[PDB]
């Protein structure tokens, strides 16, 4: 007999849809279908098996599903396997632009840029800009497998001189969501910096 | 001047709602809002004001949504403040049982119940029945990641004899969020224990 998968080795949703797998057989005249992780954890999924298809929904899909499912389809005594590795993604906010204070000759000031809910954070970079000029840009591989929607941020302390008067601060929020694009997917924000 | 907010002073949201908070003035010509937590951390959500009235907008809310939320108004040179508490809770998905392995009358076989996606753990009790008979039920006061969305399980190990076949295994998980509610919230997940 043979075994298939819809879709065929992956899926890449957005945290909160509706995700549907399924696993289907030909060549088979009573298949039984199994799913599970590659580890044997909870599916966090509702299995549903009609005829020769059983398909695994997880809605709505969350960190507990970012796993390689695999499908076992046994005919007779014969199994065959096959796996989609389900991926998550969330970018839903704009950044957030926050200073410490006004402009003032000789104080520096500190701009935090932030981002909500981006997922997942090792193809994250955020960039923080005054004018078309890169103050600081930072990217999050080292806070592991952190699988949660902390809030991710940059920050820059610089003294603001004469000529940054009514200079934009531009904070741009860039996920690499598609290995395949040169340009990835930006949600920024802007703060003028006007003098107190 | 005078200070108003929508809702009055607290909100109990469901993680992934899209909530609106906003801060109007009366007795101004020209108010300026600005909002703040009470911990001077990113609003991970939408500012946006229209004449005497400013809208922070979260959608979704997340656990960077879970603070009071402080709305401060200006008139002239004054000030006045005015916050909205801002409570999360999550209970997306019906739990998950899991036999096991092969039912036989006599042999010992491990049920394991999980529940995805929950906040707070502290305020929920998972329970496995068999009929309206309490097997094992689960409390988490006890969580090493307070804000981690893991997947929560019971674990319980019996022998079934042939009075059992044709008996419903049930496995209840209770959120009690809603302070004004005598009953927790509740889903179940069932499994029957089918035999030949």
């Amino acid at each position: 007999f043979k075994i298939e998968t819809t879709p065929e080795s992956r899926y890449l949703a957005q945290i909160g849809d509706s995700v549907s797998l399924t696993c289907s057989t030909t060549g088979c005249e009573s298949p039984f279908f199994s799913w599970r992780t590659q580890i044997d954890s909870p599916l966090n999924g509702k299995v549903t098996n009609e005829g020769t298809t059983s398909t695994l929904t997880m809605n709505p899909v969350s960190f507990g599903n970012e796993h390689s499912y695999l499908c076992t389809a046994t005919c007779e005594s014969r199994k065959l396997e096959k796996g989609i590795q389900v991926e998550i993604y969330s970018f839903p906010k704009d950044p957030e632009i926050h200073l410490s204070g006004p402009l003032e000759a000789g104080k520096p000031i500190t701009v935090k840029c932030s981002v909500a809910d981006v997922y997942p954070f090792d193809r994250l970079e955020i960039d923080l800009l005054k004018g078309d000029h890169l103050m600081k840009s930072q990217e999050f591989l080292e806070d592991a497998d952190r699988k949660s929607l902390e809030t991710k941020s940059l920050e820059v302390t610089f003294t603001p001189v004469i000529e940054d008067i009514g200079k934009v601060l531009v904070c741009r929020a860039k996920l690499h969501i598609d290995e395949m694009d040169s340009v990835p997917t930006v949600r920024q924000a802007v703060k003028e910096l006007q003098v107190d």
